[PDB]
């Protein structure tokens, strides 16, 4: 018979990822695992029909049942409103979920022997927890004074800081904020991730410029480390250090990998997603939202719905979309369920499906993006890769063989 | 004569290792072939602390007048430097001083050698990045929120007839941090002009990257000012050179850039960042040019610093192998621009020829230890794999004399 998997919250998504999602469930999960599935459909049409209520219901479900696996969803813009005749420009499902849950998004690239990484010297994995949104910006119509003030709730002295005197013309201005509690949750999630994985932890800031804003992140991380985690770290022969972002980038590129990287960047900096997308590895980038309690987890692929591949599908073209990131959303959620429920058999399945994914690619069977990452797109021939369905069939066949042994 | 007359050039001498290289470049590669109306300003620490950092302001004013400046790397004072030299004051960075007197935008550009691998292997043409270094994080007002309370940001016009209060956040429990940021329309306009000038000068498409999906008003202001300035002052000239300008969301632009062959100008709104070249290869190949919005005035300098690590070894007497390329290209780029302002065809040829000889010298196997490490990996560099600082200047000079012979 199949494995008892327990309580898992699933969120169905949109376009090309929605197709891969069902393929993953039908071919890789349901043949081997029964789940008490709390399933919510976050397709753009069902969100429109429930006035986004389904999205909020799903977040509440994740918080109740501790484990969510999410499929990529369409975040509406002006064009999606026209495309789907939406009632209004619904806010992002990911923003809504993360707002309800809190926690820290951790990004990790999946490593295969035969896929070169962004930096050749990296050997062990690297996990990036970046705190990035909720700011208020406006236009400065003309000359004038922009000030940012603080008014204590307890009636003590109101304080006023000068942002800028606009002596000539106008421009733009904005205010931004962060709560100590959010920094603290950021801190705790990161230390617990380091001890979980057994890697050292680095925090990168620009506290030479934002001495007070970024300095708060450094101070809070350091207090929490010293009082609540240093001993456990040293027990596992790991460590925590703050690093200027200027130095961290240099340190990372000369490193052998094997660390957690808590990162605090501004709202418009380059994100590891964009680079992975440029390098052609975004189909291998996993994501997991880890709440500060260590109990609740929402796993997802780091990429979006892969609209461009979906349009190819709608035009009768052959597609070769990478399903690994979405598969690891399932394996990380299920592996966490196994940890919570002490399910040895479900833990075995989660690891076994991860190994089959990696072994398959390392044996030479891969989607087009992985072949281009090896050889460069210009030299990629059809015989170098498998299409979306050929590759899912291949994973399925190897998973059945894997599990047929024990 | 047998020397080219180059015209008026403002020169700014610098500190430590780059200062040494600065004289080598002038006597080995510049002075033998080019006669300049040189306006020299010593920007070393000794003379900056000596004149209350007034030479820095005077050098900038000379640049505003003569339109061309070449600057050696300088030390930006800090707590350790103030101790080393017992400064009168922790002086502001000369680059910021100059960049604030002149305005305009800094553009960085790596120099390409067929045998020096680049950050992205698909890149075949150059890429020129210009980021807005005014306001934003560099000029931000951040503070600590001690406890519950309301943080607001207000605008009051100069006529005082109005006051607009925006709610940043209400701290319901606990404290935190907040900050305010600004940017003047003037600076954005100067940023647009300087970037349209650069794209026309190099004959490549321009992309402005912003985060205007999040900062709809803040970053949308960049997008709007660029587009209307482009439309009203440059679209005809861009189409003349079969180039174009497009705004991009930073999310997409990063991936587009990595998937392109290169050959574009990248106007960026993020400085507070191109120091992955430190960890990847060498900053010795990274040049920068401050380009004013008037399109007439520039300041060329190496994007790297004074390389104090090599100066420590130099003062002792043990050999060094410091890369002079980014410093050479500070001269060639300033001279190319002088040549453009004066219709000086011979000086222009000289500028391009010195750049070709530098690149060809490296591609032919003669290079400094930093580039030898880029190829073989630093642990594998034997002393025979590279030329020391003075050997390499000798090699470029030999090849430079040969290059200039065969054309005039
Ligand atoms: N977490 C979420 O739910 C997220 C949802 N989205 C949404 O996704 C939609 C599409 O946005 P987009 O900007 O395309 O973001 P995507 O990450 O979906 O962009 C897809 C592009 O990146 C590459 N790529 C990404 N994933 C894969 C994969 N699995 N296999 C192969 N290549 C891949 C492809 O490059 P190439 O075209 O060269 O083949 C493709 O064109 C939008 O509506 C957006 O809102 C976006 C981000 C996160
Ligand atoms: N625009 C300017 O004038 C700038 C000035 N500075 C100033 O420079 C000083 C030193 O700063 P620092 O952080 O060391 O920056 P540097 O760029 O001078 O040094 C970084 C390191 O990179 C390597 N490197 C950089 N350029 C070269 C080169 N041309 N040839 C060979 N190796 C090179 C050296 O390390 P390795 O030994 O590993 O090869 C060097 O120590 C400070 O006073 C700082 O303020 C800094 C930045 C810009
Ligand atoms: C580890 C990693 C960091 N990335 C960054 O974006 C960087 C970098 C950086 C580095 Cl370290 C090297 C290079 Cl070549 C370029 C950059 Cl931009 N500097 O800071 C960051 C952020 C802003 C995220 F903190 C990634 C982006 C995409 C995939 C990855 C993949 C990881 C892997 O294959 O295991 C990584
Ligand atoms: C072109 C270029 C961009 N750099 C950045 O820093 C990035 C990147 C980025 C890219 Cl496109 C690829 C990777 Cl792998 C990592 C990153 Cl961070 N994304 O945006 C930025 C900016 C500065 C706009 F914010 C460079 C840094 C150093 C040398 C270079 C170029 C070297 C060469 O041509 O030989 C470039």
């Amino acid at each position: 018979k199949k494995i008892s998997g327990g309580s898992v919250v699933e969120m169905q998504g949109d376009e090309m990822t929605r197709i891969i999602w069902e393929l993953i469930k039908e071919k890789l999960i349901f043949p081997y695992v029964e789940l008490d599935l709390h399933s919510y459909d976050l397709g753009i049409e069902n969100r429109d029909a429930t006035n986004d209520q389904v999205t909020k219901d799903a977040a509440e479900a994740i918080k109740k049942h501790n484990v969510g696996v999410k499929c990529a969803t369409i975040t509406p813009d002006e064009k999606r409103v026209e495309e789907f005749k939406l009632k209004q420009m619904w806010k992002s499902p990911n923003g809504t979920i993360r707002n309800i849950l809190g926690g820290t998004v951790f990004r990790e690239a999946i490593i295969c022997k035969n896929i070169p990484r962004l930096v050749s010297g990296w050997v062990k994995p690297i996990i990036i927890g970046c705190h990035a949104y909720r700011a208020t910006d406006f236009v400065v119509p003309g000359p004038g004074k922009v000030e940012i003030t603080y008014t204590p709730s307890d009636g003590t002295q109101k304080v006023t800081y000068l942002v800028h005197n606009f002596e000539e013309g106008g421009g733009v201005a904005m205010g931004m904020y962060n709560q100590d509690k959010s920094i603290e949750d950021f801190a705790h999630s990161s230390f617990q991730m380091a001890l979980s994985k057994g890697w050292p932890l680095y925090l990168s800031t620009k506290n030479t410029i934002l001495k007070k804003y970024d300095g708060r992140f450094k101070d809070i991380f350091q207090e929490i480390y010293d009082k609540q985690y240093k001993s456990q770290f040293e027990a596992q022969k790991i460590w925590y250090e703050h690093r200027l972002i200027d130095d961290m980038v240099a340190q990372a590129m000369k490193s052998e990998g094997g660390f957690i990287w808590a990162c605090k960047n501004y709202d418009g900096d380059v994100q590891s997603d964009f680079v992975a997308q440029g390098y052609g590895s975004l189909g291998m980038m996993t994501s997991v939202l880890v709440c500060p309690d260590g109990k609740t987890v929402e796993a997802e692929a780091a990429h979006g719905t892969v609209t461009r591949h979906y349009r190819m599908y709608q035009k009768g073209q052959e597609t070769s979309t990478n399903p690994i990131a979405s598969i690891f959303a399932w394996t990380r959620g299920l592996a966490h369920r196994a940890k919570l429920d002490n399910n040895k058999e479900l833990a075995f399945f989660a690891n076994a499906l991860e190994e089959v994914s990696i072994e398959t690619i390392e044996a030479g069977f891969m989607t087009k993006d992985l072949a281009a990452c090896i050889k460069g797109l210009p030299n990629v021939q059809r015989s170098d890769y498998l299409n979306t369905f050929e590759f899912m069939d291949k994973l399925g066949e190897n998973l059945k063989i894997k599990l047929a042994q024990a």
